[PDB]
């Protein structure tokens, strides 16, 4: 299938084992902002669901399918690849909705769906929006979408901003300097210090932070799910030019994302920005290998290049320079193995 | 085709050896001062067991235990490591000018060739509850390289079990499961999934420490002798009979382990008991879905059954009974999915 | 047949009036100084509503409220009491030299024959949650004896309800029911009865007091005007509510208290059982949800508290509450006759 | 029926409503001395149950019937008059025992059994053994017992002993002296002080105590449940002659009870004595109206007369005198309404 061709089997085994736990579904469901916003986006746009045919890509426990049912959908196809599909079926029966929701166990790239649908709903966002590569599954499902059907969410915006965090940068060396000693129980460890530094700097940091560390207005990269093809997500080239609002040392780039549900009645936004209540996506920070000094009014330009890999994630190549001075740095990070600092 | 790959799902082995490829994770184990200092003491204080000997280090990681064997006078040390950490170990061997004593051998101990038989095997193969990760079986397998009267460091392993009371922990886990009792979560009746949620949460062994006053009986001991055991020794049946010292609710069983290095100069013990300074193994508690009441003087009897699985862990079955009343508790746990409290 | 007997199971009534025959229970009410001092102040400070008037005391107990009416100058006081406490009231009337003014009439107010119409009725008919015991219906029934110009002391009653958070109370009740989850109690599997046990323990309203900081929204008020209400008005009591949540968290149930006002010609005097006021022997009352509701500050919590009178001198309570922003609902049935006295 | 003729309807309704609560069944089941001793008595005498026919009088949740099944019984008829019969039936089904336990809802005086039984099991003991009058239902059930059938429990012993407790005695007057004041909010309450004293003294005290308050060795009255008839329990006369071990003031008589399960293999005892761990029966104390001084070596002689009443309890009359001086005291008590003093 399309999925097997792009995914290492060992990655997929761990991935769907993770989503097979009720405790993991619960942690998503108890994200009030996440769950409440999906509900309002569906219910408040009821004319997008009443008497419609719906596809739910990666339905988990089924919660979003039940919302589409609350909004009056005539028939909902709920596709789920993990063993959570058996629990969703239990809930469809116990909620007396077997006439309106059919759970289809399997990957959306592999199952057979009988008819075209009016609207696709899904929650395919990962860290920095793109982690997990589920957005490609969501776009792949548009083979089942009628012309002039809709997508919920309709667009995804990933945001990037430069930050200063002296304590985060210095902490990498505090940890790595464990190895910089001549007699750890009699052993000189210091030949491994550089390798330890490199290992730490390749990890994106998942945690949150005070918005006062941000040094410029973010730059936005928009994916329009109604128009994009899954091939568009294999190599994501994000140019940036930041107009610095504050003077100081820039230690890296911070990432968050928004999605918008563009319905016939209204548009509803779900934001994971650090100005908004915290979600289970937190935010993501990638360090430069060396800080760059920038003055307020300088411009910080470069590119963030996301290169998809077969571990359902991306290699992150960042390059940046202060235009008015020529100072430049870079880094290359492995998004599959972030450091959870929160 | 090897013993390892026959008993191990590929996906599990990938994550396992990737985890141990991180320098940060070697640092974490190395900074366990009780663990690292105790291993050094067991080896240096039994220096006569290493002096001019041939050594095998099973799963050497950064190489730290091989360096201890070199300090103790070993003539040659084969340091076997299957993760990419083997490359970092070789860097340290060169930088410490021990290329004449420590020889790194990349690969699984079930698959590599050694030039000669060895006088003693060293390893740190203990996981949570002693047996997690199934590395003890690699340690035992390595005895194919051991001369007839060779030694093993560690030599024996003791698992300890004991009933405990802890209402707070019980209700902390019940409360999480109660989420799946709601008849109307955003309008959706979840309650049909409530038994499946209880089952899932209570299958998680709880890893953390606790005050010793929560133990309701003296612990029962189960001993594995690494000089004698075979790696097939896969299905572990631990019977127990506790003489209760206090009355109250028995919420589950607590587990810890000790290993002893039985050297020619002295026996050195590394203990993870709750009476001892904390280690990165902490302790493990397996909860009952429903607590049993017993009084002082009663006997609590049963069996802890550990079945090894292909994910490098164990399926745990605990059945316990208050002999005086016939009150019985039967519980299942997945040592692969612990809850780190 | 009497109106009382037609609405009351004999077994309930026998136990009810036996309870009130004990001097120790009269002492308990009398030693509630907020209650007794507030009644005395309502009567004496509105003495012109009693001077040279004819008074009916409904359910007089030991007679204390009739003595207050006599202190305020009432010409004649008919003190009606159905328990055996009536005989002790007669003793106090004689020993306080008030035989010319206080006339004990033993029996139910629905069944006695009163000698004449009265200017004012006094009573203490409030139970837990105001409505327990159904004695408000006897109070209203007694208006058959009230002159057109007449007054009622108390004159109105306000019931207050508000959402609360209290995980400890919830866990306490849930832990008791968990006994019936056991798969092997002395070798017996009890767990088929777990749902029945939860239902039973959560049917009990909790009578005790609490810190006002557990309250998550301003209370909603429901008023009964004793001058205007008819007996039959209290057979079905429907209290709608819409709360504006002031705090985020779990709503474990609704809290209840009540105030009564004595609206006299000189002043209005209030007796409050609110948790902001000194404790009384009515305490406060909390009805738990089997399933707590999560709400955010600014959300609305809406629904209905419905009280249906029953033949055991109490009410079957149904509470349905819903968080409007999410459609999360909780439905609960409670048996007001049999509370859990937690204090 | 025999039951309805001896029981006021109102008492019966309240009584079986009480036992219809799972929480009350849980209270009894959690009494570990009670429940464990019954289980030991049945299981350790397994030859009295193996392949036998059993009747469980007042089975409640069914717990004792499950113990009989554990001991090998072929058939158990489990009779229960409260709505708890519905819950027991649920447990019989969920424990896969419908082929061996037959729940029969109703009063044992009124249901029909399809055959005679080898052994009757029951827990009919109330406060100081006799409260609730359920021993009569247990004895009534012998109409279903085969000749040389057995009873578990087989005998019951009530123990009586004189006690000294100055603080318990004085406490009655502290409470009653609430009424001895001339102006409680303007009212002279004093005329009711005597009636308040009398009311307190009529209540047996349920709580526990230190065994050193006991002034003489106990006297024992035995009911043999194999031989006794219902009528024997309507008038229970217990004479006593205490030989005083300590000098001091005797303030009343203390009561407790033991039962014995006299099986083919061994006899097992369940004791509620103050020398044994506490049960939910505690102990019971009946004050004298006036204390009696006795010296060590004196004799305290008298009678405790228990008269059954139609509220499922007893009127207690106690008369006692110190033989060497003639000093005499008495008291009349209502066992139905004890004072629960325990904390
Ligand atoms: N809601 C969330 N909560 C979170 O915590 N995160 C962060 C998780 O970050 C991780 C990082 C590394 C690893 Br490794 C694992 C997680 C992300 C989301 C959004 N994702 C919704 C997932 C549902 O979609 C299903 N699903 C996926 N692909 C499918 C397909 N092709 N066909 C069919 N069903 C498919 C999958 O089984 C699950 O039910
Ligand atoms: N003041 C209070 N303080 C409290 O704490 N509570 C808590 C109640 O707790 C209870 C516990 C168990 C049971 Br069961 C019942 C209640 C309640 C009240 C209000 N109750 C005053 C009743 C007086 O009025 C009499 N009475 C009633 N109906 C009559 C009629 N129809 N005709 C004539 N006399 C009638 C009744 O005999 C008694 O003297
Ligand atoms: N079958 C096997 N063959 C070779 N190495 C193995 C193995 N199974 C596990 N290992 C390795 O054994 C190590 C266990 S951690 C112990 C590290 C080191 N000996 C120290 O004390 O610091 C890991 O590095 C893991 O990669
Ligand atoms: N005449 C009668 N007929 C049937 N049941 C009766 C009865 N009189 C009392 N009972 C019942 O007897 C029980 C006594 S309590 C004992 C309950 C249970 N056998 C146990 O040991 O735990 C109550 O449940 C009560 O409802």
């Amino acid at each position: 299938s399309v999925f097997s061709e792009r995914t290492e089997e060992s990655s997929a085994v761990q991935y769907f084992q993770f989503y097979g736990y009720l405790s993991q579904q619960q942690n998503m469901m108890q994200d009030y902002v996440r769950t409440g916003t999906y509900q309002r986006a569906i219910l408040q746009n009821h004319t997008d669901f009443k008497d419609k045919i719906v596809l739910d890509v990666g339905c988990g426990s089924g919660i979003l399918s039940f919302f589409a049912a609350q909004a009056g959908a005539r028939k909902i196809y709920a596709v789920e690849a993990s063993t959570m599909a058996q629990h969703a079926e239990v809930l469809v029966k116990s909620n007396n909705l077997t006439d309106r929701i059919v759970v289809i166990p399997g990957k959306v790239e592999e199952v057979s769906l009988p008819e075209q649908v009016d609207i696709i709903i899904s929650e395919p966002m990962g860290y920095m929006l793109f982690n997990e590569r589920m957005l490609e599954s969501y776009l792949h499902a548009k083979k089942y979408l009628k012309p002039s059907g809709n997508m919920f969410p309709t667009i995804g915006d990933v945001h990037l901003a430069p930050f200063t965090d002296e304590q985060l940068y210095m902490e990498q060396f505090t940890k790595a300097n464990f190895w910089y000693q001549p007699s750890f129980h009699g052993v000189d460890l210091s030949a491994l210090r550089g390798a330890a530094v490199d290992e730490y700097f390749r990890q994106p940091v998942v945690d949150t932070f005070d918005i006062r560390i941000l040094m410029a207005k973010s730059v936005k990269y928009t994916v329009n799910f109604l128009e994009a093809k899954e091939g568009d997500l294999h190599r994501i080239e994000i140019p940036f030019k930041f107009h610095m609002l504050h003077s100081g040392l820039v230690h890296g780039l911070a990432f968050w994302f928004d999605v918008a549900f563009i319905g016939s009645i209204m548009t509803v936004w779900l934001s994971t920005a650090p100005t908004e209540p915290l979600t289970h996506w937190y935010q993501v920070r990638c360090l430069f290998q060396s800080p760059l000094f920038a003055k307020a009014g300088d411009t910080l330009s470069g590119t963030c290049l996301l290169i998809a890999n077969k571990r359902q994630s991306y290699d992150i190549s960042i390059v940046a320079q202060v235009d008015q001075t020529g100072s430049k740095s870079s880094n290359l990070l492995d998004l599959k193995n972030p450091f959870f600092r929160y």
